[PDB]
């Protein structure tokens, strides 16, 4: 069903934003595991695989609308050589990309395509829960100290 | 059975400092929670649905002796911004709690309201194990240090 | 991450409309069951348990973000003394409340908060619910009689 | 298998009082269920169905004959507002129904359609039993009056 | 609960637009059957249930909001007498009804009926999946021509 | 118990059209088998087992009545050497046994023999049964062509 | 432990590859079950999700070795619009690739990383069976055309 270039556009744009932090999340999960912190990456890797199932719903969601996915084009990772560090480009990039998906929500709306609009609530509900753990951690290194947290990373939790 | 109005009265007194308990002990709940601490957070959250169900039977007894429970009138809620200083607020109030629970108890007796003066012992033999576990963690702190005992919080027991 | 003041402002009224309807259906609850009437006291108890899930609803999403709970101010509960008037209080009181939501729903959508303006509309579908029970039996009073109706409350359904 | 036009057309005929009667019924069931009525929405939906099933056993067997369905035409739904009146109609039309079975059953004969006025009898023996739970339903109101009957439909039986 | 004209009216307008589906489905559905196209009889069956309920949930709205739902007005049935032209007129009447849904669901928003525009974004996001699947059936017919698909509908799948 | 001459005529050549009827659908499946049509063994296989019942209905119809089974004289089965052939063969002969079938249930009602008309229209709601699945077949040949209805026979459904 | 950068460069090199082939082959999934070939949609995605684990292994050696993952860089995807074009492309990729990781697994045997060549030589199995499937695919089209190929592919097998 041929549905809006506009929409489309923003749907390929909040699809890139998803590319780049599958990404990310997967480099940083693998740097984690790397050194030990068993937590940390566990939680970063299943973020990564919410990110892949969110950029899934796009590409579907396109390809009904008739448009064509771009997974071409790829953004900046900005990756980070220590944990705190590594945090807070993932809190960073979250940011921006919830950013985008208000101005394509309140966009969806005026043009009458609330199944897109509601596809698009529904992963930024789950972008402001992505934004919440990481807020959280960051806070901890902040509260207990590096070392502390550190040690507190080395068995992941259940 | 319509029974004795000063107990009645000493019944929706206590019944007002369960509904500030049950209020403040949730709230600290979530903050904790919020800020990641899953320990205090389940413990804080099973205390308030204690208190609540402390609440539930002064109801029904007031009821039953023919007065009229008290919902409207709410106490003091001091919350407190840290850990140390919210379980603080949390013991202090237990406390004066237990002491309105001796007037109250004894008073019962006087006027042979020993099914009163019953359940409120239950009542306050649970009181007693809320103030015990305050103490203990306030100890903790002390003891171990406050990044320790945070670090201690981010996992659930059981 | 914080976000938006009149939107905690909301937030909280409806937090606090909430508390006094607990406190409410809770009170009354109990008085139908002390008369005998456990049809009536087992749907009035759990509409309490549903406002009590709606209030840690607004309390979590105040706390994420970045706000206050106000759980200090209570409102007035306008208790009445017969199961006619009863069911009244709790009818208008709903009222007044889904004319508060749809006031906070359109504003949150304004500002682009489209996951407090998701939420909302699930806890209205819900006040829409218990709105609609209170309606039925008010009419079933009117409809069989008193007599009728109170005999028809003496065993709860399933 | 093509057969016989005159069959086919009471055939249609025959279907045409089908639609009306799955439509009555239903907003009837739902207008019960509103109500607080359980015990008759659930009966109402019940012979909804039951009509339904009837409906689709002519368009198979016209479908069969080499005949087409007439799904177009629907008939004057009576409503009516109270419950008795409700009950009348739709005792009423099942009488009108039965009616042109009658006629169309001893035609298919005439003709040498057993099976058609095989089907056809399986289904008059169905309306029979409507028109019977109908007749001892209004009959019920009048012998117990209409509050105690009102009262004996808010809880589904088994 | 009383609830603006407007809405009723466009809720009773879809649930006509359902009335003339829930037809002309059943009547496709059993002609594929009786042709020996158990595939499509299958699947056309299936929508025709989604539609029956799509219409309970209007009737019942309409019914909560204090309306009367309108089950005496029918639209104009489109048969076609061909599958490639059965398909079609199953697309070209999703595509209007969508097209009303979306003008209703912009007005409750206007209105405030939240829950009435979430009830109908929920029946939206259905009528898209039937427009994909007549869509996807249409080009299949065209990609490996019509006599290869129709002996591929000879047996349903699982 | 003896009963009508003319029934048991009318029996016995009914019997007899199940006689060759049974040859014929039993040479056809084997001749399909042979060719590795699977489909149309399986099918043609069980109407001979169906007929195989039929007959034994007659059998045992005949011997109550107090009248002689003639199991002495066989029709002419007309085989046809290419599967459209074989069908359609399969076809004529259900069609001139549907058209006795009516002749005998008239006369049975005429002469009061209920039971006997009973178990005939039993009977003929069956033939009518293999006639639409003969029909069905001869389309689908005509309407996706012979060598891919033949390829869909390879193969038993299920 | 540190080793080698020729041998972390290679597999970096390798990893581009296989960067490129998860999105071109869930691209081409997401197309083809869009288009109602679910076979195809099937395999194309379960190959996808074979790349997908080939990376992690890259990432996760290169991480050892001391080298950092190199995602940031994403290659040409050549798409096609019509399967047999998909296909194709599919093919040529694959066979780039295998070219790539002789030349790397020849190397790290010179430098004797016979575990980095181990490893290589698993995924290398690996590709020659996508690269299998594909030449398998692509003659079945060109034996029995693209009608009967395009009709075999709307149902998985299993
Ligand atoms: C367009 C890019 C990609 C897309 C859309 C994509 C999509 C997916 C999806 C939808 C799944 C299945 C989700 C589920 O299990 O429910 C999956 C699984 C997974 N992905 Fe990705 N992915 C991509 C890139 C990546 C990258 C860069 C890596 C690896 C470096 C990766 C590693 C994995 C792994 C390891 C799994 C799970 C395997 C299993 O448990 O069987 N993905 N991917
Ligand atoms: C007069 C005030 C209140 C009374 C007497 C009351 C009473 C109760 C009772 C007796 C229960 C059931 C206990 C059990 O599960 O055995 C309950 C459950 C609970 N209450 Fe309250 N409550 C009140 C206020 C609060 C407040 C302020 C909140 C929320 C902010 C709250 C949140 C809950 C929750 C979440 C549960 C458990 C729900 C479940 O697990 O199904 N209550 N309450
Ligand atoms: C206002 C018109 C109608 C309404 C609202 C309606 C509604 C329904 C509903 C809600 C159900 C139950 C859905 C479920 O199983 O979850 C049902 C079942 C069904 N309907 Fe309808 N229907 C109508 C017209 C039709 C027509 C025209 C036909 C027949 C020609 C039909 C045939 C059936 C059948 C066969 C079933 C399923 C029976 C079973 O599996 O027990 N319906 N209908
Ligand atoms: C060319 C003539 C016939 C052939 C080759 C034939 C063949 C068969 C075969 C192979 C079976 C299945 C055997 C099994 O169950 O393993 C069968 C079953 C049977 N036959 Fe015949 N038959 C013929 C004539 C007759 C006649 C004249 C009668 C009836 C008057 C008859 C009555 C039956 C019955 C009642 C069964 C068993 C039904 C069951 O238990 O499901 N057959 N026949
Ligand atoms: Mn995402
Ligand atoms: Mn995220
Ligand atoms: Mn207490
Ligand atoms: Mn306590
Ligand atoms: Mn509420
Ligand atoms: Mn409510
Ligand atoms: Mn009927
Ligand atoms: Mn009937
Ligand atoms: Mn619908
Ligand atoms: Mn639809
Ligand atoms: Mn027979
Ligand atoms: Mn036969
Ligand atoms: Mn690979
Ligand atoms: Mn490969």
């Amino acid at each position: 069903m041929k549905g809006d270039t506009k929409v489309i556009n923003y749907l390929n744009k909040l699809l890139g934003n998803e590319l780049v932090a599958i990404n990310q999340y997967f480099l940083h999960a693998r740097m984690f595991k790397n050194w030990g912190l068993k937590r940390l990456n566990d939680v970063e890797y299943h973020e990564s695989i919410d990110e892949m199932k969110h950029a899934d719903r796009y590409i579907e969601r396109i390809l009904f609308l008739e448009g064509l996915p771009n997974l071409q084009d790829l953004g900046k990772l900005n990756i980070g050589e220590d944990v705190e560090e590594m945090l807070r480009s993932d809190l960073a990039l979250e940011l921006d990309g919830a950013k985008n998906l208000r101005e394509a929500i309140g966009y969806a709306d005026s043009v009458h395509d609330y199944v897109s609009r509601d596809m698009m609530i529904e992963i930024l509900r789950d972008e402001e829960g992505h934004i919440d753990w990481l807020e959280t951690e960051l806070d901890l290194i902040q509260k207990m100290g590096l070392q502390n947290y550190l040690q507190a990373q080395i068995r992941e939790e259940g």
